[PDB]
Order: C-alpha cells, then structure tokens, then sequence
C-alpha cells in the first residue's frame, strides 16, 4: 500500500506500459504544445483537464520529476526550477510584498543573504535574523509584519539546526508561512514538512544530483502555495525555466539518492571521528559527533549525521591556506555534494576580501575549513587529509 | 585588408571559437558542469577580488555559455552578452536590476503577456511606477518623461499587432534626459535589426524563438554595454533570478544559430509570398504584414529591419465564429502559441488564448474576433498556401 523510499525514488510516477513500454521515460525536450482542436486550446488558458500547454510550464519530464519529488518530501506538489536560486527567488517573490517582514536564520548561504539584503530587501521588504533554535527569541521576534520564516537546517558555517516543529508552532500562532531550505539532508536524511513547515527548496545542483552536472532548484509542498509560485514567481518573475534534459539528469541521479548518502555519511562519520582526535584542530562542528551542541536535537530531525564536516585549525588563516594547498584528492571548489570530494576555506577563498573582524560578525573563522565528503575510498580520502594536516602546520 | 569585420554568417559559425585551443576539437566541448575548481587557494582568491580572469561557478560564469555570450554581442554589435533560462529570465534579470522603489518605467503601448502581467502584477506591485506610451509617437514620448524616468522598454515589433517604435528617436530622447533604453529584439533577431548599433543600451531577446529556430529549447539572452551586463549577471541573474542557461541547451543554441540568416531568409521569403496571396483572397477583410505597403508603418519598417520578418496577422470577414472554423481546418499550420519554429504556426486568440472574455471585450487591450496571427516557417511554400487556401474555405 505504502512503497519504500527506494522505491519511490525509482518508480514514482511512472509506468512503461502508459508511454509504449519505454522503462526509461522519454525526454520531451520541446518549447511548446500544440492542440487538436481551437476548442482545446480554449481549455488551457483558464484550467480544467491538468495537461500540457507551454514549456515554461506543463512539460511532462518536469511534470514527472514534480511529483517523485513531492512524494519524497512527503509533500503535496512539486516544482523544478533552473537553479536552487531559482527555487528561492520563486517562492519569496511570490509570498511578500513592501512592508511584509521575513525572520531568518543567523546564517544564510552566500547568495541567498545577498538576496535578501541587496535584492528583496532593497524593494520595501523587512528582514530580521534570528536564532531558530532560540524559541524564546524567536516569539519574541514575531509582529504583525512577518508573514514568512526562511531557514536552513543544519546552516553554514557551524552547522546550526533549528528546531522545525517549534518554529511551526509559533508560525501557526500568527499565520505564517514556514520555508525551509533542506538543501543539506535531502528528502532522504530530513523531511520539513512532516515535521510542520509549509515549504521546502532545495538547491537540486547539490546531492539530488550527486554528480555535479547540472544546475536545478525544487520546491515542495502544499499544492495552492506551490501553484502561485509556478504561475507567479517562475513564469513571472525569474524566468527559472529547468531545462527538460537536466530534469532527466537529475531523476537518473535521484534514483541512487538513498545509496550514495548513505556513503556520504559513512565517509563523513570516519573523517569527524579522526579530524576530532587531531592536534591542529581546535573545534569541529559535525552532527554525529556527541560533542555536537545539538547532538539530540540534530537525532529528532534527520536520520543520519549527513555528508558535511566543518571544522577550525589552531593557527588561523595560515594553517588553513596550507591545508587546502597540500590537498591532492580534494579538490579545492566552493560547492557541495558531489561525487568527488571538495573542501573550501572561506577566509582565504569566498571571503579573503575582507579582513579578520568583519569575517567575525559572520561567524567565519580565520582557521574555518568546511568539507564535502565525497564517494571515494575513506583510506585514500584519509591519507589525503592526513598528509594536508602535515603540512598545515 | 585584415580590420575588415567578417561577414554575419562567417561570425555566427566562428566568432570566438579557435578549435586550436581545444586540442582540434571542431565543434566547441560542452562544459556541463556545475562548479570549477581552483590549482592553489591564492589564484582563487584573485578571482573573487577581480584580478585574474577565470571561472566561479555555473550560475555566473561557464565556457560553453560565455563562447555563446561573445558571439550574441558579436552579432548585435555589442560589448557584452549574457545567457539565461529563458526571455522571462532576459526581462526580469535586466529590469530586477534597473529598477528601484521610485523609479518609473516607460513602457510600449503593447507587451508580451507575461512581461505584462510581470510589469504588472510583479515588479509593478514592489514600488516600481509603471507609464505606457506610444512608442511611435515621439512628442508623447519626450512629453511622458520625468526626472524619475529611469528605464524605457520596448519590442519591436510589439506583441501582438506588429507595432513599431523608432529605435534611433526613442535613443535621443533617452540621451537628453538621461534613461536606459531596453529593447527585446526577439522577433527580428540581430540579422535583420540592431537597436544597438541605433542607439539603444540594451537588447533582450527569447532565444527560445527564431535564435534557437527548432523549438527544442527555452532560453534568454542580454547583449549591452560591459558595465550593464555585468551589473545583470551579478544581480539580477546570480541573486535576483537564478535563470541559469543549462550548457546543453546553450550549445544547442549555437547549433542554431549557426544557420540564423539562413532560416531567417526562408521565413521572410516564404511570409512575404503567404502574405501577398492572402492580401487577396475573398474572405480575409484585413491584413498587417510589414513587407506590405498596406502595413501602418511601411516606412519606418523598411528603414529599421532589413527584411519584413515572418509572422503575419490577419482578419477574417466574420467573427469569432469565422477563425474557429478556419483555425480547426488548418492540417499543416500547427495550433499553437509561440513564432520563429522551422514548423509553421497559427492562432485565434478569440478562440483560443482570450477565450475566457465574450464578444465585448478584448477592445481593453484591442484584439479582433476575426484576428489570426502566424509564425510562418519553412515549410515548402506550396504546401502552407495550399493549407491556407483550403482553411479559408472552410471558414465560410
């Protein structure tokens, strides 16, 4: 009655016997749609039948792509999207309007706070930062104004959870909506809305895709809000149009979503536990670990500790520019969830420009390395790890 | 001598490509990739301080898309391209970019419905005031301007009627009161028009159209000056947007547009024969093609776009009740809303996209009941007259 995951993430949607057999669904790499009859047409321009009319809506590949992740999420509709910037700007450009407020986490993905700040925000909308694990703060947070809570659980830079069903009470309280960027756990670790929010994104360019090839952004949730966004904030207001040939790219990598992260948390778990023990490293901010100030909240929401690890050198900026010089396995790349391994240091790379006392009211630290732990073989990720700290000091 | 600038079709199939520099490689390797990497953390750190040239990462920067960027300014003889998800993703990056609370935007008379409805419904409803004009009539122009007057946005043509604005005018008056002047290009392309090179600061175009020509793919571009470009990559499309062109559907696009003048040449040769024909035929009351001295603007058509374009509007003798008949009848012609595919389309928006309305009605925005308009493609014209002339018939 009820298919696994695994299942789902494989089968959702789809049933060879309705497209001539084909097990693989065909990819409908076409702009527009055509009618049989002016009378059909008539039909699309108002709505009644849930067909096809134009590629920057109702392609059937995207369709498809909609609803396994919607089934997934544990959601009511979904939404593909060109970017998970795409997804983003989608959904806020379509739930506020001058003098509306957002609550948002403390900390924010680089080009969503500028967003935010410098995009948004510049158009009459308010924005406040607050702690989303602070319940207290965050009721307190609350006015008339604020109609939506934007977040990431688990954040950059330290891994930050929020509590989700918490903020859903409080939401609940004044009507609004609850939007949560699950770009890190996946549907597979984390699922928002069974836990109370009203809206998930993700950046699909990440782990949905595992492999690093394209660019593409989701929205989940229920199917009102879900509409406005596609007939709004996509076909009005962005554009974000995903192209049919990486929506099948992206469902072939979804379909080993629950084997891959179940490797990158293997992977992770072993780097933590060794990164943990080291002399260079003063602090590490990993999930799994049960020093992690969250550790039993982090267990409640997601079922696994998850593919990243960000931790700080003893010695500061310099240390850390070694350390990312001497990798030879990890590549040096801001990006995550990938195949291969990545590793960035934000003071030296995203953030060299300014200087160690603005990176500080960001919570970027001058040692702080953040890594993607990839597929490879944990021995060679190891070793790799092992010799750059070497060579930190 | 060697300064001489190559020929249109010699750039659209060679502008910024040397197979030399990619191992003998004759057709460009597609960088589907979502991120690059950097050798030593220095040399990344000079390219997010804007010393070394390179690349970030796929949403503000890519090979693939930045060869199709530098042949798209080529093309309409601009210093700067840039590619995005679709048209939308043009329009929102650019004027998500332009525009600020207090700022007014002169509009043409006429748009495209949904940057209508993103005018409208979108940007409009975030502080931006929103005046519409005929762009054609320079002294209401001049007169419409404010010193909050910052962007001037136009098509020409303009959906639906083939309105026509002159470019040139419309730039000097721009440049007396200090506006950027936009203009969406999609319906000529920049072989057969180059705001421009008439004075305009910025060109956007649905690539998706007559650039891409085979209807496979959804895309945008912007070609301007290096400075407006830029600032719409890193705002606009990077925060305000995330329009992310997929380098697949950008290569694809260079395939396109590598046969541009060709394809160009047939859709206007095959318009002009399809438009004279239905200039004379019994039922058909009305006609605007601008290759047709009949067409309200001939003049400043002949003197802005090279060639007269392929779409065609028409009207039928009879109502609503004529188009149905004709549309239903049409076995070549596909039913269909979009222009610029090799497959030729039709479209009665009485009984069509505007169905929901009633006889009165429409007049709001000025549409007729008899009104079909075509993308004529390139279909052997025998067959597309044939088609025409059989509808017609049974429109009666």
């Amino acid at each position: 009655k009820l298919p696994g995951f695994a299942t789902r993430a494989i089968h959702h949607g789809y049933d060879p016997q309705d497209h001539g057999g084909a097990l693989v669904p065909p990819v409908y790499q076409t702009a527009t749609f055509t009618f049989p009859t002016v009378e059909y047409g008539a039909a699309c321009f108002a709505g009644e039948q849930a067909g096809h009319f134009y590629s920057r809506i109702s392609n059937p590949t995207l369709n498809l792509l909609e609803a396994r992740m919607a089934s997934l999420e544990g959601g009511e509709a979904g939404l593909a999207l060109a970017s998970g910037m795409g997804a983003i700007t989608s959904t806020l450009w379509t739930l506020l309007r001058p003098g509306d407020e957002v609550l948002l986490g403390n900390t924010l993905y680089g080009h969503t706070f500028a967003f935010l700040h410098h995009g948004i925000g510049e158009f009459g909308v308010k924005l406040r930062h607050v702690d989303m694990a602070d319940l207290q703060a965050l009721e307190a947070a609350m006015t008339p104004a604020t109609r939506v809570i934007y977040f990431e659980s688990p954040a950059n830079p330290n891994m930050h959870m929020a509590d989700i069903a918490g903020v859903a009470k409080i939401a609940r309280k004044h009507g609004a909506t609850v939007v949560v960027d699950n770009t890190y756990c996946t549907p597979y670790l984390q699922r928002p809305l069974e836990l109370g929010a009203d809206l998930v994104v993700h950046s699909a360019t990440k782990y949905l895709s595992g492999h690093g090839d394209i660019t593409a952004g989701i929205v989940v949730g229920s199917q009102a809000l879900v509409d406005r966004i596609r007939l709004q904030g996509l076909k009005d207001m962005t554009g974000a149009v995903l192209s049919p040939h990486d929506a099948a790219l992206l469902m072939r990598g979804i379909k080993t979503l629950n084997l891959r992260m179940d490797r990158h948390c293997a992977n992770a778990q072993v780097l933590a536990e060794f990164l943990a023990r080291q002399p260079q490293v003063e602090l590490i901010h990993y999930p799994g670990l049960a020093s992690f100030p969250q550790y039993t909240l982090a267990r409640q929401q997601m079922s696994q500790p998850g593919g990243m690890i960000a931790f700080e050198l003893k010695g500061g900026i310099g240390a850390g520019r070694r350390f990312m010089n001497a990798l030879q396995l990890f590549s040096r790349a801001v990006s995550l969830g990938d195949a291969e391994s990545l590793a960035q240091h934000p003071a030296s790379m995203t953030h060299s420009s300014y200087t160690p006392e603005e990176r500080a009211h960001y919570g970027i630290s001058e040692g702080l390395v953040r890594l993607s732990v990839g597929l490879e073989d944990i021995d060679d990720l190891l070793a790799d790890v092992q010799q750059a700290l070497k060579a930190s000091a």
